[PDB]
């Protein structure tokens, strides 16, 4: 059987309660026992190990547990033991760790990102099957090399494209500038498509050194906008500000001309949009080489934060970053 | 023939360059008369007066010209000659608007907004069709008493559901939680579903002595959230705040802890979902009534900030206001 | 609390094995006593009764059965004790029924529909969650006179617009040319549009004498198509042929001869499509008054199939038959 | 500048009426000639050839001009100077000329096929721009080894993937199991994924001395369904059938019983669904092996179709196609 672990990074997706007896092995994880106890089916695939990373709600995540849960994962890849690796997550911003992790994670082996969207004590749990689904995918010989993926209601996005669309439904994540490239169902895995953007082995970003990631902050547009908040970001210290567009990534004037006091000062403006798909194009209505900003292109503003956080880790350069968006 | 309106709220949507000839008839503004030389069809269908309110982009939209213009609708629909009006308006705002105006015109004529994602010069430019769909729909019987309406790419969407949800496509436009209530297909026009959630008349909101609207902020929430922002908007005099949240409108505790801070002031706090559909709920994770918040339920960031200054020019109650998110 | 009558139609959709003890109530029949056990929160809800209609897998649905189904829910809705009636059906074939009902039943009480895409034995299984919704719905004051509804996924679909539209997934019932009318989660129901077509009290259909429904067939169309399945339609007898056309409603060259023949011989001839949503227009590429046909608008195939057998109790006057596809 | 032949199939889809002078370059053909007048732009960005294939709708489409227009793009791409192919069609049935292009032609040069939803003379035609999106991703070096790409509405979809699933929508064409491959934006093309099923220059299919293609019908299903149209296919000589099935690929019994007589004559019986999305899966609830059936996976009627048909001029052996369906 394949050699897995599954790293938590909060409570069990699946089952509830205490369990019916004391297990006799140990996956090295309280929270993954009790996953091996509510999904005993996954034990006949794999041979599973377990780490506890961190204890908190996706809302509660920072830069510190990215970093850490990276330098693990990069580890335990290096061992000619382990095939993949599964990290159970909350809902709310997997997409963000899972697209951190395509980054810089430098290894062609599966990373397989799994939550649920109601909780293992209720009426038609998703957290099991999502789980079961989650080892079949990390095992299957096509999951190498196509970057982190996230594994949801019987489908498999690419980190690069996958969001949380929906605040409720168990359907919420999707890709919706591409798709899902694969399914899985009841556990047979297949893959229709891949990203041909570069990820993993294929980044420039590298985080072993790293403590402290740069600051960004997000800002949200709306007509009769200010320029204050931009004011504040700056007065806290960030690095770079992305920018939640109107439409096609437009500012309000009063907070344009704030953001291009910001620039100015050498903290990097990336332009994204508030509408959820599409790219925020570069020669639209913005002038972005004349005011010193750079367009995100597709992706969307958390997403958007998380390169240019990587980014701000070699860089400050308006068309360095600009290179950036328009290969990642 | 029918006699409407059109109100321009910035340039056309419709044509390129000057007219081959000097119009006889005015229509009373520059820019409906390029629209009627544009599209000419229209004529047929209706006699058009046509009004500039204001001449800007709708990235550049404030609550002044939300005002005027809701004020202005009210008047001629109080005309017995009146049938209807047609807002041109720019895409990347025209929900705002049209949410706004739907709980402040006191009529059930038909209130059309329609605009074009591609430019009237461009090849393959959506303008022209859509004006003459959206003629047709505001001279349509079945079109009393359904609300404010947006009219794009072949669909009628009320204005209670629509957003701009891409930033390029010409089918942007979309209804994420309902679908669109109608279709116009080279001008014949029909309806499948009416809005049950109260618009226009039955609106309890009256803005004829308005002359500012109260300031409410929107934040973008994210991992490794800050307070600076919540405090910035609380110094600029905001009346609201809009949270974007995680997922099902959750915060990063810091935050959390800035807006507690901000309703205990008397700030009314509203949570909303960065995600782009479904209902941000109560009884979920955050304990709405410990902390002092506002559930917004089945908006978005940008419509809830409309909702919540309407709600603000007559209470900061919170359970007032946590009623009118829940009826409208 | 209210009284619900649950109707099974095969087994049951929540649920797995034999009862843990012998229930002491009789609902009154055996499949809805067994979902009474897997869901017990429904007890609290309402106090339910239960029949066994018929006991088949829904792609073995008959006429006959429909018949049975329609006049059943007449004679419980026409008791001053039952507020409403919850149908447990298979996936495949519930839009059909649903819609046959949403023209036959003559009352303003609610009629919901549910089934599971996932077997009540399966990990995750999605019955459970979908019954303890359905009754809420059912019982709820807002679903009155809102048609027959199917309620799947933490939605509440009308039965003129719902289909299946994928083989798998949780989330296969969709309204594709309007949307959910309604959400529910967690028994929390919330309307916020609803059909302004005909349904119910207000159709013409009566079928309480009739025993038999006319025989349609539905064609598929496709390149390089033939004229043998159309004529063999006609040798078995078919009064209605539904043709699921190319595009919007194209048929090939020799069909379309063949359906020209059909259609002379007095057997109703209805274009629909094989696209999946939109309008099967009038005044498009094929001209329906100089052929003979019937446009069925914004239907599809299965649907329009229903429709055109209701419309055939009655009369073969195309006229007649248009007016019916453009009023329904 | 690079050479690209344009190949019509039926009129213009772009322009209307005469040309204003005529032209002293003819390209080939008097259609192209049409095309390059009303879309000038596009000869600044290649030189262009054009051929006439045929002159007809895409709802008359045969499988002899698919061999006919497989065969010339074949010749044309295997000529050094010519860098790429587009194909202007109908849109009813572009999605099966793609896909039986996406199997027959042996190259890696990029096959681009365009249409448009509206009329060239409409108001606001698609045409035009689709046109000259169709010649930027032609020539666009990362558009080589794509497989054949349908071009529409701004969006760059892969032939096995895509289908017209809206009757009357400009953006009506879709990837409903994986979504678009690519975008272009007023010519700027961007590849985000790329297919992983084999394509072009790794199909094992070669029509070179091919006539005619093997007879396959298609059945629609339907609750109270008939054995009358399998037994008039089997009548007429067919040597497949596409079951077009309810739900999960279900058939009605006494249409199943049919069916189950076609396949032991040796007629193949392909498991196709009516839903439209999703895979039509092997081992659910029709045993396939003992009934002798092929299950089609993830494709959909008419494509299932032309996968059959290509699979019928190899072999009738039901291991064989089932793993031609499971491959391509
Ligand atoms: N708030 C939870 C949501 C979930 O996991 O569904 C989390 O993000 O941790
Ligand atoms: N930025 C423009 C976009 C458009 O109209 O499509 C506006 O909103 O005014
Ligand atoms: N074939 C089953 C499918 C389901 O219920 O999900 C039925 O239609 O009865
Ligand atoms: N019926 C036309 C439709 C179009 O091109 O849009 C065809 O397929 O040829």
């Amino acid at each position: 059987k394949p050699q897995v672990t599954i790293l938590a990074t909060g409570g069990t997706i699946a089952g509830s309660g205490e369990s019916s007896v004391k297990s006799s092995y140990s996956a090295g994880a309280v929270t993954v026992d009790k996953l091996l106890a509510a999904v005993p089916a996954i034990n006949d695939l794999a041979t599973i190990k377990g780490e506890q990373i961190s204890s908190i709600g996706s809302q509660e995540m920072t830069g510190k547990v990215w970093l850490k849960l990276a330098k693990r994962v990069n580890e335990l890849l290096a061992q000619k033991e382990t095939e993949a690796v599964i990290i159970t997550h909350g809902t709310d911003t997997m997409e963000e760790t899972a697209f951190f992790l395509n980054l810089t994670v430098k290894s062609q082996k599966p990373v397989v990102l799994v939550g649920a969207m109601r909780s293992g004590s209720s009426m038609s749990a998703d957290g099991p099957m999502n789980l079961y689904n989650a080892v079949n995918v990390a095992i299957n010989k096509a999951s190498t090399n196509k970057g982190v993926v996230i594994v949801m209601n019987d489908e498999i996005h690419a980190a690069r494209e996958a969001t949380k669309l929906n605040t409720t439904a168990v359907n919420a994540f999707a890709s919706p500038n591409t798709g899902k490239i694969g399914t899985v169902y009841y556990g047979k895995v297949e893959y229709f498509t891949q990203s041909v953007r570069p990820h993993t082995l294929a980044s420039e970003f590298d985080i072993s050194k790293i403590e402290e990631l740069p600051r960004v902050d997000i800002l949200y547009a709306h007509p009769d906008d200010t320029d204050v908040l931009v004011n504040a970001a700056l007065q806290a210290g960030a690095k770079g500000i992305i920018h939640a567009g109107m439409g096609n990534g437009n500012p309000f004037p009063l907070t344009q001309n704030a953001l291009e006091k910001a620039a100015k000062s050498g903290v990097v403006v990336a332009r994204s949009s508030r509408v959820g798909s599409g790219s925020t194009t570069q020669e639209a209505e913005v002038d972005d080489k004349k005011l010193g900003f750079v367009a995100t292109e597709s992706l969307n503003p958390q997403k958007a934060r998380v390169l240019l956080m990587l980014a701000l880790t070699k860089t400050s350069d308006r068309e360095a970053i600009q290179k950036i968006f328009s290969t990642y």
